[PDB]
């Protein structure tokens, strides 16, 4: 919509208030002139027709329970953004700085969120497996970096590049929450995964076998479910990433750690100049090897990592 750009304050979804980059016009608006060509967060009303309407409230503040899951999807989109922007000189997800449009109250109860092709959608969740999972940084990061992945290698969403493709996905919702510092970890959705249990989520990076996933390529699922794996078959990478950043002996086979910005750096160009849509993983093996290579040189400690890593996880 055309108007003012102004700036709201409300709560997200854990009572955590911040401001939020609105725009005026009659009502104020979930839209965010300062980044690319827009931020926009949709109201979908507990249906799952979309978007639904741009969210609109009538005096700039958002702090009703209904406004939560709005506040934190437009906000933990800017700071999606701005990693992607600072970190990877990346402008929004084609690199072309395409409007980011989120909607939020999508069906009732709905214990998901997801990108679509062409925006973010969440859930409220039951509130029992779920509380509205934009309240979760790294859930938002993770889904928006699909959108990154979509427009970059095109990943095919089965088997081993779908694997790929969600771990990239893990790796930088991970990142994000790093990026943003407020009790960063290496699981993913803590922060909006059942509410009555302490410490758990659905999925572990440091240690996928806590939640049954693999983490070594002996162990991958080869069935047919979840489209041959993809979020099963992701915890051998996503081993493989922790693994480089932090360290560690895995089956035996140690890894010397070389941190997030590293990683980010070697993942980032993976990404975006190797991998391609039917990429598996020993070709990402390759593709992080020349990635690193490219950024460090060949004989770096930042390459003999990356071989160890994906040597601790099975993958050749
Ligand atoms: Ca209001
Ligand atoms: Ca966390
Ligand atoms: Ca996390
Ligand atoms: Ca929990
Ligand atoms: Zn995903």
């Amino acid at each position: 919509i055309t108007g003012t750009s102004t700036v709201g304050v409300g709560r997200g979804v854990l009572g955590d208030q911040k401001n939020i980059n609105t725009t005026y016009s009659t009502y104020y608006y979930l839209q965010d002139n300062t980044r690319g060509d827009g931020i926009f967060t949709y109201d979908a009303k507990y249906r799952t027709t979309l978007p639904g309407s741009l969210w609109a409230d009538a005096d700039n503040q958002f702090f009703a329970s209904y406004d939560a899951p709005a506040v934190d999807a437009h906000y933990y989109a800017g700071v999606t953004y701005d990693y992607y922007k600072n970190v990877h000189n990346r402008l929004s997800y084609d690199g072309n700085n395409a409007a980011i449009r989120s909607s939020v109250h999508y069906s009732q109860g709905y214990n998901n969120a997801f990108w679509n092709g062409s925006e973010m959608v969440y859930g409220d969740g039951d509130g029992q497996t779920f509380i509205p999972l934009s309240g979760g940084i790294d859930v938002v990061a993770h889904e928006l970096t699909h959108a990154v992945t979509d427009y970059t290698a095109g990943l095919i969403y089965q088997n081993e590049s779908g694997a790929i493709n969600e771990a990239i996905s893990d790796i930088f919702g991970t990142l994000v929450e790093f990026y943003a510092n407020k009790n960063p970890d290496w699981e993913i959705g803590e922060d909006v995964y059942t509410p009555g249990i302490s410490g758990d989520s659905l999925r572990s990076m440091s240690d996928p076998a806590k939640y049954g996933d693999p983490d070594h390529y002996s162990k991958r699922y080869t069935g047919t479910q979840d489209n041959g794996g993809v979020h099963i078959n992701s915890g051998i990478i996503n081993k493989a990433a922790y693994l480089i950043s932090q360290g560690g002996t895995h089956y035996g086979v140690s890894v010397v750690g070389i941190g997030r910005d590293k990683l980010g750096k070697i993942f980032y160009r993976a990404l975006t100049q190797y991998l391609t849509p039917t990429s598996n993983f020993s070709q990402l093996r390759a593709a992080a090897v020349q990635s690193a290579t490219d950024l460090y040189g060949s004989t770096s400690q930042e390459v003999a990592s990356v071989k160890q890593a994906f040597d601790a996880v099975g993958v050749k």
